[PDB]
């Protein structure tokens, strides 16, 4: 069994989706999945599998930062995990982006160790898995939710970057700040395994807090329900 | 006038086809255009511009490397381009990826030192943009024309890169090397106008010349054919 | 209320230990302290405050890695957090430092990015309060059980470091590698306050698991008793 | 036979002279020398071959960057070139240098990616021959032009250096900017040959003209008899 | 025989006092010590070797820098040399430092390249050996001498650090700047010496002179001593 | 007076030989100068100064390291050295260079944190003086001794270059290691004055020990008359 997501031979399904609170996690499981049966909560890294309109999918959570998220992935490959959608919240970088909006990410800039440990220092674009990526773009244009599609920013010190800095960023395209994106995109080329990432905007870089919480669940809502939708149809 | 590529406002069209190669170029607008015209041959940056099924289309001239490319692409914008789609080729980085196949540049990771004088050193992820990129992919699809969604590396020295060190890339998602799709895509969206990129695999790096005329050229045909119907697209 | 931790300034002790497991702080929590509380489980992060000999204690959980262990120190300080001593466990990076062995951190070799980001790329050398480091080795041997002095690396990357760069890593002195040490002591000296790490080595690097429950938890225990009996020194 | 200068040993001459410009190469062929035949025209990269003096000489065209100059270099030097002078145009970083005033590359400041990779990232000092530095140097003085002995920077990016970057270079050295330079040195001493460069300042950092077409013409016409009269030396 | 301390087997005694001056190192050595004796004056790197308190103990002069200290300090561990404890002066970089205190080296920022070069470039926390660094702050304390215990930085060029970059360098725990601390701290760990370092702020970055000769004597008097007792301890 | 070269402004000569040691020094100044006179002796730094026919010419020790060297260069310059000439040894880094043999460097590969300090990172060429490089390449030639022109390499670790690494290098050009010349070139610019470096190999890299005290002497002899006649010249 794995040292972190301590779960056994058939309990990951090949779909999973990835939040990053183990909050969130639980209502995914619990709101969206029939049959859930939690597999593990070692670490508080609440995993759940069910099924989704027939079809088995997990949802397994990777704490927050690159360096928590690559250890959950790594363990889910070995699991069995095929199919990995990170649903997560993001921070905008400037003015455009409005609490509430839902991001596909096209790549993540790789502003972490993590993936900086992996690749030994060398330069990289952190991007999904075309296929998922597109399925995600296609099943939140279906819905109809308002959605950007375009870059983010994977970072490790929350509190280390300023307004400022964050409106230099965005002059470079990217949309938004998060913390798990990068390595999982790096791992999905690293072991072979299909990856996505959309995110619900909670907060602009500097807010002293997050959207109200009605504006925040509805985003995550929306945001759920493309990533399952999405993972059906790779 | 541009400095190097001097044309007057009304030479370049909206949509543009970045060529590395200026024999290309001029192959590409006598081959697709009609009433071709050639705004441009200083310092061998052909560029011409011409009607693709009524709608004015721009084939310029990058040259090879990104320090060239950017000078190229920086002053098209200033003249007016606004959909820019480099229609080159790459060298293989794996086995998998033949001659004569066609890669649709989902990122392109920046290892030459164009991007890092731009970004200051800053890390990141060169994306085309999302419509063009969509659009470049679904039209090789609606084409029927087989095709490799994915990333490549963009260098700055071509006879460094040794097929061991190629097999290394390759086992993090890299397909193949070129040498103008990085800076392309980051003054895309440091400039606000729309790039992306089209490739066609013209050998395997460590290969001593080219692949065959024949088997490459209907690759290049197919490649120029796709990057213009996604510029009406979008 | 802190965006991660969401707790109130008079819910947070100005002593508090550090584990990274919420489930060693739960355990910390029900078996060395009075009354314990628990005052936030929101992403997991279990925090809990309660008395040990009379003095009030927190034990935070702070999640694996820099960028997580970083956003619970950060909001900690805003909490009143004045003395923080992190309480985890470590890989060993030489054969000679055995599963249940005691760690008293004089630093730690910084190869995470959190550190990184903050410091904008500068060398440093993270260090622990020099009088909380002194408490803990104090209090180690007035207690009689045996500990290593030295130093330990804070890495991003569970699954990248191999059992060869581990022990090339000890040549250098690194005894063990962990995720949160650097962060820890670098905000210590950021935001001025007294800080401190003590680990029970569980495991060798390249080990497929951890190692069995007592031998390690005699350690974890002695670790903790430690702890707490060098906070209540300064 | 090369993958880019399609020439073969034989078409090209010991000595050899390496203008940006692919008009400035064909100027030079038809006013220099006698006999003058273009071996190669593939990619733009204009070359040339007849007599000076009764000395065989050849005008290879490089494009502009150093990844396009390293390519041609490469080449240059399969096809047995062993003395090459690079001639091109440079923009001033001082207010001292003015346009049509010449400089003698004693060194090039690295600042190109193309260099970077060849050398793996470690520091170096780009220095042109020994003897061809001498032979410009003197040869300059002889024929009474106005010149200047020091160093160049050679970049990646045309348009991101700032009249600023510029002037604080000027103070470590810097007399001018250019594209080439650096990567010419190097492989010179990589692959056992001599290189030079001499350039004429055509512009000054930030001006968005070049200097009148007049003025600059006589200092390209003094250059290469410098170059040309140079090389022959040795 | 070393290269450059020409110094004989036996010449070197266990316990080893490090001045980076050697106008220290002579007045060290015929101020505390039983008989006195020179064992190497080449390149002025004084070396003697007397008896404290009936224990032998040597003064080696490091010279100035990481480069002249790493030389020593690797050749003074070839000869025998166990234990080896700076003495030396320091810039102060905040104003809560005044001429003639006592900073106990708890930590060394490596911002010099002997340490970068050693570690080819990897990060690393250069401290000293805990024992050593525990014995000087016990013996300060049983002395009744006015210390401090912290940071201090080992930089290269003297000259550089301007007194703002200094007060943003204290805003992260450094004490004061020095030129030999990180290299032989780092040396210590690799060739399995114990080293540590003690010094006295002999001046403020920027300062144009030193302190008075007065207030500056008895604090090195004071670190002398301290450090002559701790040697004795390991 | 300078913090430690300690003289007053007449003490120094406009004209200046730099060695390293503090012995050849003084044996410069008793061989080839008329009423020597020593100026300094504050931290071994021996400055000396006196005639060369009839020009005063002064000979100050550097010590070892870029460190030890900018501080005083950086002196001297403040005292009014206009000229300054290292004559020092070096390692060679290949076969084809004898002990004795000798160097007149044309640049300096900056592998030293000294000039990297005052780079802020920053790529550089470390190169002389022009017209000091001529004299140094002039006077070699006319007294008739053997050597070479061309590229050293500025180190901080003396004993961490391997034969494998110098070896390596050596493919770069790099003739010969030493450790102080990268930060003369670079102050030479920064503080405008006319820097050289001569340099006479005295071991290969990796050697135990140095040449016969003969053969190197006369290496060393030739290199301080031919910088003696060149500083006269400029
Ligand atoms: N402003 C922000 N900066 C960084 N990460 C953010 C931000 N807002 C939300 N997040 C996301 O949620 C967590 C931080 O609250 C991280 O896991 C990250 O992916
Ligand atoms: N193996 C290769 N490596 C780098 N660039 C390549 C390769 N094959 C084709 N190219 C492309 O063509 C040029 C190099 O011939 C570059 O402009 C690049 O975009
Ligand atoms: N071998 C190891 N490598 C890295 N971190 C380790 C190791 N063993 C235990 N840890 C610690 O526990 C977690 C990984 O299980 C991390 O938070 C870290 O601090
Ligand atoms: N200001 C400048 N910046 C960079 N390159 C310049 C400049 N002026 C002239 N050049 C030279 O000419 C080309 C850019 O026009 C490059 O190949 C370079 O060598
Ligand atoms: N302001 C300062 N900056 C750097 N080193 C200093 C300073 N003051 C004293 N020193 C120490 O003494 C020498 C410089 O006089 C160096 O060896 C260093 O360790
Ligand atoms: N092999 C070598 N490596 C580095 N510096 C050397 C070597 N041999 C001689 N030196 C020179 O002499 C000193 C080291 O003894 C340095 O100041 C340096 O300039």
């Amino acid at each position: 069994s794995p040292i972190h997501v301590r779960a056994h031979p058939g309990d990951v399904a090949e779909r999973v989706l990835l939040p990053g609170d183990p909050g969130r996690a639980e209502w995914i499981a619990k709101t969206f999945l029939q049959n859930p049966r939690r597999y593990n909560d070692h670490r508080g890294l609440w995993g759940y599998t069910g099924l989704y309109k027939g079809v088995p999918v997990s949802v397994q959570t990777t704490g927050m930062g690159t360096p928590s998220a690559a250890i959950v992935v790594e363990e889910l490959v070995r699991l069995g995990a095929r199919v990995l959608v990170r649903v997560g919240t993001a921070g905008a970088a400037s003015s455009d982006l409005a609490p509430g909006e839902l991001i596909v990410a096209q790549g993540a800039v790789p502003l972490d160790g993590t993936t900086r440990q992996y690749l030994e220092g060398r330069p990289y674009a952190p991007v999904p898995d075309p296929e998922v990526f597109r399925a995600l773009w296609r099943r939140a244009e279906a819905l109809g939710y308002p959605h950007r599609v375009g870059l983010v920013a994977s970072e490790d010190a929350f509190y280390a970057t300023t307004p400022e800095e964050a409106r230099a960023w965005a002059r470079y395209g990217v949309l938004a700040f998060e913390m798990e994106a990068s390595a999982l995109f790096l791992l999905g080329r690293m072991r072979g395994v299909r990856t996505g990432a959309i995110l619900a905007v909670s907060n602009r870089i500097g807010d002293p807090e997050l959207a109200p919480p009605e504006v925040l669940q509805e985003g995550v809502r929306r945001m759920v329900e493309v990533a399952l939708e999405a993972v059906l149809e790779v």
